[PDB]
């Protein structure tokens, strides 16, 4: 196994357990653009926990039909199925995540 993390972080909180969810593989952080159709709490359940930040109380997205939005894209159900990103240069829809603590 052992192959490489993708790693994440959540930026601009109004705390340090809830923010905008960021991604980085092998480097540059950017925006994680999900393209799911039905919400699912699976990602974020992952990523709070990966913060050290309990469980996800609530998540909303951020960038609905931007056609600017740019960020880096995981076409795997949870990142820690990803080992690799892509760049999504348009239409990047984000996603804002509040965690438990």
């Amino acid at each position: 196994a052992f192959q490489p993390k993708v790693q994440s972080r959540l930026v601009g909180g109004s705390s340090i357990c809830e923010g905008t969810v960021e991604v980085r593989q092998g480097a540059q952080w950017a925006a994680l653009c999900d393209s799911s159709s039905a919400r699912s709490s699976l990602r974020w359940e992952e990523v709070c926990r990966e913060q050290q930040c309990g469980s996800v109380n609530s998540y909303r997205v951020l960038d609905a039909g931007d056609p600017t939005s740019r960020g880096l894209f995981c076409p795997h159900q949870k990142l820690s199925q990803c080992h690799e990103l892509w760049e999504r240069n348009s239409y990047c829809k984000k996603v804002f995540v509040t965690c438990q603590d």
